[PDB]
């Protein structure tokens, strides 16, 4: 490797271990955790082999009284869960990656609503945080601390005997009974274990030190620790660096983390590239051993930036390492512009809070690797001589083109409008989502190495055109209309609208009009990013604006992502008027008539303009005129694709496509059988 | 079986079977879906063997298209399944009852987040209701519903072949594709399949001939319908009535049910037992095959009521069988007394929307059958002559005495108070309440049947006695209190509050004393019932009441057991101000400062008293005490449970006492081990 980037292909010894390279995936979760595991076997090995050096499972329960059910991650709590841990070990292993696993007790974090244990804490707590369940934490004896250490040093041994080269002892994100001991938030302690930082430190310590003489060298001993809490009481700067002065001398590594999940993957929308720098600069030189730090990196510079300004020894990624499994090997192999870089939206996130298989608005193969086979860079050569119609470019179109463009397709991309991209284009211009332009630049890096590929960009077509142009297969992505009658989930048919109020959707604000008046009600019944975002919008282009949801919160889907709580500061501090819990019912010449979701009290609002954010409806007219075609003899095959089909996020509409381009000359199942791998629980 | 209920005990012919009486269990989900199987086969034999004449297993998932994930819930969508239903049936069987399946495709209400699969509806709408997901289905072609039909007649097939008596075609609750089709709310179509209600009662006509034509006298055919939606263009009694004129002679039985599971399984809080009358009545003369109908049946009388003014022919219950499995057999026996009421609390649906399998308040056995062996009758005998001190009759104490009853040790129950209950009594007293009072009720019903059990009301236990009285082994079920320094999550140290100003917890109102002037701020940080009960009781005694919260909503937790709307509801119309999104950071001598939670802007609110609701201390005084004695050779055993060992709800208390009466004297394996049985993924 050369250039300023060999840098980051330097060998790192952490304990008997090198590495070949800095780059790091650190744990993460999957939402295919002890109930998929095969699944997560296939994905770590993808990481492996795409240049990732160290590759990290998630959690790992160590204990039935670390259960953090609805969410599944992986567990360790018996020699039950030894094939499952094994089979990922050795699929890192098969790929040419060292296997980290990150051992876990949840403690006060843990509710355990399933195995209806009592958790254990520093205190007598409810159960903390990030969670409201009806459960109280007990503090911990010395026995019980006792106890917990034994847990602790089988799950060890039990990591050992899978083959795991890195064991973690976790201290991070507020979901560490080690955490928990740090933080004079939850100890308030007065024995030993409380009260001062060599006392609030101990358990960290004792860990440690039975990890390490549980490993003998057969493993190396990572330690992942909150580094800022970002509280008031919480971890701070002092704590960490008198833990690394007394304590830095003890594990094999050190991996830097935020005190807190939504401090840890905060959005694009709301940070940038590498913001973790001013929590963990200056801490590598208070320890002799290797540092890995996190800042959702994507750009190859910032990485040599971090490792000569002496800041990290390795690049840590979760998120990046999802966007693109191959991102190490492509700096390898010099092409930069084939990085495919995380568009920090979070959607990785909410499927493990909504116990889905995680998907990847950049990356449609995440969880596709083993259950259809799906590649995050290589497709099954093309099936046959075929010449492929895609319409329209947006997220779906682009991907069904650049994945058959890959496959050896010869293929034809039209476009109506100027610009190539679709809705990724209108939604990047909008406020705090430029990073999303990320899903379609990939898309036209590679199409530009795609001979194969013709895409015409002021080009509408109809059912005749295709017929005139002769083309025998298409591929329809034509995206989705934003209704304006009103209808979304509260309503599920129109709601009266008077002729003299102006009404807008946000095809009008991406075709660049805005509402006439000073007073605009925006009506979200959307309830993820749009319609804060086109809030945003219209108040800094000088509206006085009010938001009407029937949901608790404005984008409460956005709890999913973490983002609630940063939208409704940003709605509060750009003097948006919430209003929560009421849906628009009629839309007046001169204002809105609302009402309370609860008692249906009805107000009325005065306003200039309404503008809508509900759902929308496919534009399926080519569709169907070509469905008809097909069936009268003039084509062999139409599919529709993305939002046209069945309008969703963008992520959607990226694995539509890449779906649609998997499946072309296919010999499939019919339609009764699953379409993908699946295990099933092993009876008694 | 005695005269005036032998009419509950006659057999009905239902297709090709009888049933031994008329008790039916509808179907209900359980939180052990395809992940636990075991776990429900030992849970639906137990239900069979309490004298249940047919069981059903929660609703089935017929097809990767109707994916109702996080929600975990059974399957068929292939024979994978089959070893896994196979196994609920055949234990159903040797319980010696009839076994029911569920099939169901939820169409445009299964957001599809595992499958990834587009979800079908009868036209172009967001997913519905009851979900935020962002992702739309697509109205289905006539293609579309043939594919449907086929699928749904691969499920009965395997149904058969699993071995089930009963397979439904289900169209109830919203949350299936043939409720959508028939609600005008959702079917908006003009081609055969909307319009007239003759067409959009067409795919269950469908759907009912095809189960009937598959089947062919090998089993019956049920139907599972809504009869009322509550809403606007909802199913209605016109709907329903001609539903049954034209297609009440179709399927081998009728089973009547609500429109939602919000309407379905309303709380004790908000509804009366046999609510569901007003909208079955009038049915049953439409049609000769016997109906099923539930109420939260829980009387007796009740029963002998629908069935005799010819409103049901069975007594159906989903709730009423989870409280008590042997509810039929004590009614043919005689043996009304020990008859264990569901209290409505709902805990149990807490289960199924926290993806755990579920408790119940009632019943601490519901999910340990499997696991642990436990019995909501039985518990093995004793094995030893030992005499067992329970200190503290609360929910705790009375199961830990009334299972250590029944096992035929000797016990004595000291209880402090005039009154046996604990928290139950005086959580009963509280406005919406009082059926939470079955708790206490049952477990004293069962000891007044025990001579081996002796209770001593108004005897205060401390260290001394119980030594001094000579006492070996003892129960300390002692309890907790509410805390009034403000702590529990959103502050884990103590608030500032000014002297002058009275403050008052739970137990002060629990214990007689209302706050001293007219306008009271409620500091809620409990986010369950507790708050908006306190702050109920307070306007109904004529004081001006604030709730403060930093949740979206008030009981933000009864998300979980469908209560979340209606309690805002009552609120308001009990002039309750909400305050949400809103800590209490200080409470100074006439007024309290509330920082809101998003962009941390504080106000003061003024009021003449604060009324404490946040979290609890265990009262393990008596405990620590017992437990120096032990280590002094003065007892022998010691264990806290309940509320004294971590606070929780009234169900974790049940279950703690029973947790300690069943492990009395058993040979534990070391706390190391998994502490249940347990199934995990099967390797592929
Ligand atoms: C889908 C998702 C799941 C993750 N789950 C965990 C986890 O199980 N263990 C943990 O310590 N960190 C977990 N994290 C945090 C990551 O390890 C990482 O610190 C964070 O995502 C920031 O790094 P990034 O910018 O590279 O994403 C999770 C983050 C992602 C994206
Ligand atoms: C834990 C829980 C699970 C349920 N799940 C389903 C279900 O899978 N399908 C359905 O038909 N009804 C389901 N229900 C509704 C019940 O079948 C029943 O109609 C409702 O609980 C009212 O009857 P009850 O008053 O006897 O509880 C569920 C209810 C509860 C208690
Ligand atoms: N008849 C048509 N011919 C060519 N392109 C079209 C036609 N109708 C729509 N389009 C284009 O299809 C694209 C749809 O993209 P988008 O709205 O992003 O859909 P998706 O989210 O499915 O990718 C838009 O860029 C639009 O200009
Ligand atoms: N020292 C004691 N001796 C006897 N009874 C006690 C003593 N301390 C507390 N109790 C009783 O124990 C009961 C605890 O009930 P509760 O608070 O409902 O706990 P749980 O929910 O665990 O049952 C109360 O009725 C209280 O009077
Ligand atoms: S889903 Fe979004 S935030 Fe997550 S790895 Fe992919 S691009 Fe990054
Ligand atoms: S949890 Fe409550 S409502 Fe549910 S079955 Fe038990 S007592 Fe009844």
């Amino acid at each position: 490797v050369a250039a300023p980037y060999d840098v980051l292909f330097e060998p790192v010894q952490i304990g008997p271990f090198t590495t070949k390279n800095r780059f790091y995936q650190v744990p993460h979760c999957n939402g295919m955790g002890y109930r998929d595991p095969s699944a997560q076997a296939s994905m770590r090995k993808i990481k492996a082999e795409g240049g990732w050096s160290a590759v990290c499972t998630e959690q790992v329960e160590i204990h039935a009284t670390s259960d953090i059910a609805p969410f599944i991650e992986l567990r360790i709590w018996d020699d039950q869960d030894l094939p499952a841990l094994k089979r990922i070990a050795d699929a890192i292993h098969e790929g040419g990656g060292l296997a980290g696993i990150e051992l876990a007790h949840n403690g006060m974090n843990a509710p355990n609503q399933l195995s209806r244990e009592t958790p254990l804490g520093p205190g007598h707590l409810p159960v903390a945080p990030d969670t409201i369940a009806p459960i109280q934490a007990r503090a911990m004896t010395k026995q019980d601390i006792d106890d917990l250490r034994r847990w602790h040093r089988n799950a060890v041994r039990r990591s050992i005997e899978a083959g795991y080269d890195i064991v973690y002892v976790y201290g991070a994100h507020g979901y560490s009974g080690v955490h928990h001991f740090l933080s004079k938030r939850y100890n308030q302690r007065t024995d030993e274990y409380g009260g001062s930082l060599e006392n609030r430190m101990r358990l960290l310590r004792e860990l440690l030190e039975d990890t390490l003489d549980e490993c003998a060298g057969r493993a190396a001993v990572a330690c992942r620790i909150t580094v800022e809490e970002e509280i008031d009481g919480g971890i701070t700067r002092e704590d960490i660096e008198g833990v690394l002065r007394e304590l830095g001398e003890l594990p094999d590594l050190w991996d830097f983390a935020m005190g807190s999940w939504e401090g840890d993957s905060v959005t694009s929308r709301f940070a940038p590239e590498g913001r973790q720098e001013e929590f963990v600069a200056g801490l590598k030189k208070l320890t002799t051993k290797p540092v890995v730090g996190v800042g959702r990196f994507t750009s190859p510079d910032a990485m040599v930036r971090q490792i000569k300004a002496g800041i990290l020894d390795l690049i840590g990624a979760a998120r990046p390492s999802i966007a693109d499994p191959f991102l190490p090997n492509k700096i390898r192999d010099g092409r930069l512009n084939l990085i495919r870089e995380c568009i920090g939206c979070n959607i990785c996130v909410s499927g493990d809070l909504t116990m889905s298989p995680i998907r990847c608005t950049q990356n449609p193969s995440m969880g596709e690797e083993w259950r259809r086979g799906w590649h995050p860079e290589r497709i099954r050569a093309k099936e046959s001589d075929a010449r492929v119609l895609v319409v329209g470019a947006g997220p779906s179109g682009l991907e069904a083109a650049r994945a058959l463009g890959v496959r050896g397709y010869d293929v034809v991309l039209a476009e109506a409008g100027r610009d190539l991209g679709g809705r990724v284009t209108q939604e990047s211009a909008l406020p705090g989502l430029s990073a999303w332009g990320r899903v379609k630049e990939y898309r036209e890096a590679v199409l530009a190495e795609l001979p194969n590929v013709e895409i015409y960009r002021e080009s509408p077509m109809t059912g005749d055109d295709i017929v005139e142009f002769g083309f025998e297969h298409v591929i329809t992505a034509t995206g989705a209309t934003w209704r304006t009658d009103g209808v979304a989930r509260f309503h599920t048919t129109a709601l009266p609208i008077a002729e003299g109020m102006q009404v807008l959707g946000p095809d009008d604000l991406f075709a660049g009009r805005l509402p006439d008046g000073k007073k605009v009600v925006v009506y979200d019944d959307d309830h993820y990013y749009l319609g804060g975002v086109v809030a945003e919008l219209l108040a800094q282009k000088g509206y006085e604006v009010s938001i009407v949801t029937p949901g608790a919160q404005v984008s409460s889907w956005t709890n999913n992502t973490f983002e609630v709580n940063r939208i409704q500061r940003r709605l509060i501090e750009n003097g948006v008027a919430r209003v929560t819990d009421h849906a628009v019912v009629a839309v007046g010449a001169g204002g809105v008539t609302v009402r309370d979701t609860y008692a249906s009290i009805e107000r009325e609002l005065e306003c200039d303009a309404v503008v809508m954010v509900t759902a929308r409806l496919p534009r399926e007219e080519l569709y169907l005129d070509l469905v008809a075609r097909r069936d009268a003899g003039e084509i062999a095959s139409v599919r529709g694709i993305g939002d046209a089909w069945a309008p969703g996020t963008i992520a959607a509409a990226v694995w539509s496509g890449r779906r649609a381009a998997e499946e072309f000359d296919a010999v499939l199942p019919s339609n009764d059988e699953v379409p993908f791998r699946r295990e099933v629980t092993q009876l008694a």
